[PDB]
């Protein structure tokens, strides 16, 4: 069922979008609108959860809301593992994107209509499932557009991914303005319309613009395999069944239990995977040493992403509860702070890229870049604790929060661009197809862990919260710097 790549590309019109195939238009806008809706939703979801019922919110406790926001991205990660497999072995990528988009749209609709906490659960379920099918598969469709040897490939991916930060930047300003200044459901409704526009362009244009791309099942199941995969689903169905019979009668079937389970998995899954890689009979002794060398990089990544990802949880709460939004005559919406990360990435990325070129042979190695990322991340938390500590109370000027987001980006631009490269360089050849998942696992584990850290975040513990986590990142960054020479030399 796999198709020759040149034959696939021959079915795709080769021009029509800035010198690229017209299908890049299709894929760019599908992805932009999916990201717009996801980030727009996220920008207001935390406030929707904890705002008073009389203020249009759900009225949950801040800690519970923050913990729920925290695990969201970890769930998306797990879903994406399943969704990548489903596309590869069952649907193909084009159908995965279609069905995924449908579920995501339904998820946004569930929040746009009048409803409460049950609707929140349903919305998250649909968006987690849908995003898992769409997110890790949409990029494989762009690759299918360029025949082997086509030198526009890299640039096309670059244009494609630019839609992520564009969506991330515009959504809080549009959806966040609507949701916060006027009505939450209006905000969520605009996210739904956004996803709808994405679906429309995809459905209306995919046949002509994309041809065969992603329309085939690359790794189809044999009849026996389909029965085998059906059996495994039944095993998973037995596992959930047996859990319910234990959890429900004992009153343990709660969101709190689930959050704690996500946390446990955040720790256990990485450990298990490292043992699997280290103990594999399909590895060499040299590869085994490299797996060990990767451990501090994985930990540094997790710690870095813990801080960076709190920009949309803890720091979103900080924007709303601790920051003076009434500066000059204008009233800032706290949702708007979610635009800072992508803005600064867009502005600073080419400057960093230029910097590395100019440094040349003098530039930091990959492990050194991880370390620098961590140091900046730690610094961003030290910076944020200062105004609250100096004031002794009351709202703080929003400039301090801006500076914190900015400093995190300095670190992100050190660590993140070499993350996959580090992972590929240190992972065994037998595990080469899982390198992306392994790299993304450090970010997902960070989010799972973030959710457990939420209860330490209170007005009275704010200084200790930011200082301890910031200090831990500083300490770990320093240690990583120190052991970076040996790690760097082991890299393939």
């Amino acid at each position: 069922a796999s198709i020759d790549k040149q034959q696939i590309a021959a079915s795709v019109p080769q021009r029509g979008f800035f010198g690229h195939p017209k299908g890049l238009f299709t894929l760019f806008f599908t992805e932009f609108w999916e990201r717009f809706s996801y980030y727009g939703m996220r920008a207001i979801l935390v406030y929707y959860m904890y705002y008073e019922v009389s203020k249009g919110g759900l009225g949950l406790d801040e800690h519970l809301a923050l913990a729920i926001m925290s695990i969201y991205g970890a769930l998306v990660y797990m879903s994406g593992i399943i969704g990548g497999w489903l596309a590869d072995r069952v649907f193909g990528t084009s159908r995965a994107v279609f069905y995924g988009g449908l579920l995501i749209m339904a998820g946004h609709i569930a929040l746009a209509i009048p409803g409460g906490v049950a609707a929140l659960f349903v919305s998250m379920a649909l968006i987690v499932l849908g995003t898992g099918l769409l997110k890790p598969n949409v990029s494989s469709i762009v690759g299918d557009m360029y025949k082997p040897g086509d030198d526009r490939r890299d640039a096309g991916f670059s244009i494609f991914y630019m839609g992520i930060n564009l969506g991330a930047f515009l959504a809080p300003l549009v959806v966040g303005t609507a949701g916060m200044k006027y009505n939450f459901h209006l905000g969520f409704g605009l996210a739904a319309v956004g996803m709808f526009l994405g679906l429309v362009v995809f459905v209306a244009t995919r046949k002509k613009n994309l041809g065969l791309a992603g329309t085939y099942v690359p790794n189809p199941l044999t009849p026996a395999e389909k029965k085998k995969a059906a059996a495994i689903m039944a095993v998973g169905a037995v596992v959930i069944a047996v859990l319910l019979a234990i959890l429900i009668p004992n009153g343990w079937f709660t969101v709190e239990t689930f959050i704690s389970l996500v946390g446990i998995l955040g720790i256990i899954i990485p450990i298990i995977y490292f043992v699997v890689m280290y103990r594999s009979p399909k590895t060499t002794a040299e590869e085994r040493s490299r797996v060990i060398a990767y451990i501090p990089l994985f930990v540094a990544s997790a710690m870095f992403w813990a801080i960076q990802e709190q920009g949309s949880t803890i720091l979103a709460n900080y924007a709303d509860k601790r920051t003076q939004l009434d500066v000059a005559g204008i009233h800032l919406s706290p949702a708007w702070f979610q635009s800072l990360n992508p803005l600064f990435i867009i502005i600073l990325a080419p400057v960093f890229a230029w910097m590395w070129v100019k440094l040349g042979k003098r530039q930091p190695t990959i492990p050194q870049k991880f370390a620098l990322g961590l140091l900046f991340a730690g610094l961003s938390f030290i910076v944020i604790l200062v105004p609250g500590h100096l004031s002794g109370g009351g709202l703080v000027h929003p400039i301090w929060l801006v500076l914190s987001y900015f400093i995190v980006v300095l670190g992100e631009l050190c660590l993140s661009p070499v993350g996959l490269s580090a992972t590929t360089k240190l992972a065994p050849a037998a595990f080469s197809a899982q390198t992306m998942s392994l790299w993304f696992l450090s970010n997902a584990a960070a989010q799972a862990i973030n959710a457990q850290l939420v209860r330490f975040y209170t007005p009275e513990n704010e200084t200790a919260y930011f200082g301890t986590i910031g200090g831990a990142a500083l300490v770990l960054g320093l240690i990583l710097l120190a052991i970076a020479p040996r790690i760097g030399r082991l890299m393939k």
